[PDB]
């Protein structure tokens, strides 16, 4: 026989479940930002090699 | 001219690598922003739930 | 009823604090994103003028 | 052909300068990203605090 206790339990359960979801979303967010961090580092190194290649190219070929 | 040609090929393909890397970075940040929208809505849900709990039972 | 009032005040302040942190975070991300798009434009200007350099002074 | 040395000089300076600008932008970008990552860590800590308070609240007050 359903009573108000029944509904109370449902509401509390919902509060807890949404806390869990916010936790999950936080983790997905940090994961994405860590991917971005790695990508930025990749760009840093790639850019340093590229800059060395530019330097080298202009040094060997004075007409450029 | 030979060495210049090879060097140029290398330089261009590395530029392409940088371009790809840029796109990937942008995409990652976009994913993070979407996630933050989600968290704003989720936390609004949490505080509304709490408020409702209080209004009903206190 | 008293302890409930105190705990509630505390809880509310922490919710608003979290809200502010979320806004702060989206702002920070928008800053980063703008920075990345700026690097995209810059790298395009760089490769473009490199192309012009080789087109003008090479075969 | 003095003009030639001119244009070539200007163009080289511009290539170098734009390399430098990309370098600077990469450094600042990494800074901004690090800022956002720490902001997310702060929200994790804050939301765990909120979770502890919700738990305590529902535990002490059965009518909630």
């Amino acid at each position: 026989s359903m009573d108000e206790e029944c509904v109370l339990e449902a509401e509390n359960k919902k509060l807890v479940e949404d806390q869990e979801k916010l936790k999950t979303e936080l983790r997905k967010t940090s994961d994405a930002l860590s991917k971005a961090q790695n990508d930025v580092m990749e760009m840093k190194m790639q850019s340093e090699r590229l800059s060395k290649e530019y330097d080298q190219l202009l040094k060997e070929h004075s007409e450029l």
